[PDB]
């Protein structure tokens, strides 16, 4: 009676406070739910539809040790959940193949997210690869090949799995019910602004805090935060509202009667940004500090990290040579002739 649950993010590095807000926290929540089986991807395949230089494709290898140490620190749970490595699983390239198959170009191109990117293409006098054409049928073949029921996915991955949930649809009609239909699960509308306070937090605007930044470094980001434009002086009322400084507080400072003290002094004018900022860098280092220590035990004793993978991996491998057989059984491309070639 246990649902499957998967989701998980191309290896890029190390995780800062909006993916903690924004998806880390709900993968937690399923995690320690009884009616959940969490996979967790890491999806190195992926990385290939943008990323195909050697000297992108070599940081593959330390990306994926910061994706695990990051995801242990905080508790992702490798013997609760699977985490696994994409590139890993043999059955992906086949699955992809057969989705390849079942799956209209034009059903590909209306996704907003490929549009655009065919677009900025266009401009640039480029062509997106058929392969980052496919980013949403190899997605498609990661979820349905855990036969999963749940994904938790961002705004711009949710058509991706909308395409997956009609390839699951395509393949049951054409061959007999194998695949469930897997349920989107949707996040924020607003990811975390970042510290310059011009769009989301990520690590290519360089506005991010990392869960991984040290103590002093916490404290010079947030004494650079920005706040509100017009309190150009000390004593001059300021704004709330839209104000990283505040949006920030009611996340991570847990003393509430505090917080809105702060807010109403801040539209008065009668507080100095220096005490907000402070005691906004003190409540995130306390908050950070667990996933720090927790951190340091796994960069000392890396095999935690390594056991994780082969944990999950193993997991998955299992659970993909069992749904293969039943997509060969349904299918059946030269069903004959491949069990005489065995
Ligand atoms: N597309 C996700 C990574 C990913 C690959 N396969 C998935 C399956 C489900 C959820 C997420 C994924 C990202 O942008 O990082
Ligand atoms: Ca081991």
């Amino acid at each position: 009676k246990k649902k499957r649950v998967l989701t998980g993010d191309r290896p890029t590095g190390k995780l800062h406070l909006g993916h903690w807000i924004g998806s880390i926290m709900n993968r937690l929540q399923l995690q320690n739910d009884s009616r959940y089986d969490c996979f967790f991807i890491i999806a190195d395949l992926h990385t290939l539809t943008t990323k195909t230089r050697k000297e992108e494709i070599l940081q593959i290898d330390n990306h994926i040790y910061d994706v695990l140490a990051d995801w242990l620190s905080v508790g992702i749970d490798p013997e609760k959940s699977a985490i696994y490595l994409q590139s890993a699983i043999p059955e992906i390239y086949e699955l992809n193949l057969i989705f390849s198959m079942l799956t209209p170009l034009n059903h590909i191109m209306g996704i907003p997210s490929i549009k655009e990117m065919a677009r900025n293409a266009s401009l640039n006098e480029e062509s997106l690869s058929h392969g980052l054409i496919g980013y949403p049928v190899l997605q498609s073949a990661d979820i349905l090949l855990a036969k999963a029921h749940l994904v938790p996915v961002g705004k711009d991955n949710e058509a991706h799995v909308e395409l997956t949930r009609d390839i699951a649809k395509t393949f049951n009609r054409l061959y007999g019910e194998v695949f469930p239909e897997p349920d989107i699960l949707q996040g924020e509308l607003t990811a975390l602004v970042g510290t310059n306070g011009q769009g989301k937090m990520s690590k290519s605007a360089n506005n991010a805090i990392y869960l991984s930044d040290d103590a002093k470094t916490v404290q010079e980001k947030i004494r650079k935060l920005y706040t509100d434009p017009n309190r150009i002086h000390a004593t001059t009322p300021g704004r709330v509202e839209g104000n990283p400084l505040f949006i920030y507080h009611d996340l991570f400072n847990p003393h509430k009667e505090e917080v809105e003290e702060f807010k109403t002094r801040y539209r008065q004018g009668c507080i100095r940004d220096v005490e907000v900022k402070a005691r906004l860098a003190e409540e995130i280092n306390l908050f950070l500090n667990p996933f720090r220590e927790k951190r340091s035990e796994l960069v000392a004793q890396p095999k935690f990290l390594e056991e994780a993978l082969q944990q999950g991996t193993e997991k998955m491998r299992t659970v993909a040579r069992e749904t293969m057989e039943e997509v060969h059984d349904h299918l059946g491309l030269s069903r004959k002739w491949r069990t005489i070639l065995a």
